[PDB]
């Protein structure tokens, strides 16, 4: 929930971007001055819509993690159960 | 010929 | 569009303002608390 947020900050660091969503993916898965004021207008629209995707962005990342995690989690908890089992029956 | 169309189209884009 | 976008980066200063200040705060309470566990403990030695 740190990781998938929104923050208005930072970038996914293509370094861990190939490790989690394209690696562990893989693993998990298996003349008027009128245009003076229409290029501000835009860029407040492609600077709002650049963070929204950035935010997108760590929303797969956070999403990916969060799914393998659950996968390693519930591994655990069906493992830990079976030898608490294996000991009901030794007993 | 002024430029405003490409302007306006990346806003409705957007 | 501006006046709100203007509103929305003093939002952004502030915000980053109060994560500098929770950051350093956490170390400050992080440290306090093993601090504090490592009194505890030598006391329960002696």
């Amino acid at each position: 929930v740190r990781l998938v947020h929104k923050q208005d900050l930072q970038r996914p660091v293509p370094d861990w971007l190939r490790h989690l969503v394209l690696d562990r993916i893989a693993w998990i898965l298996c003349v008027r001055g009128l245009l003076q004021e229409l290029s501000s207008i835009r860029h407040f629209l492609e600077k709002r819509d650049e963070m929204r995707e950035v935010a997108r962005d760590w929303l797969r990342v956070g999403y990916v993690l969060d799914r393998l995690l659950f996968r390693i989690y519930l591994l655990a908890v069906l493992a830990y159960s079976i030898t608490l089992v294996t000991l009901w029956s030794i007993w």
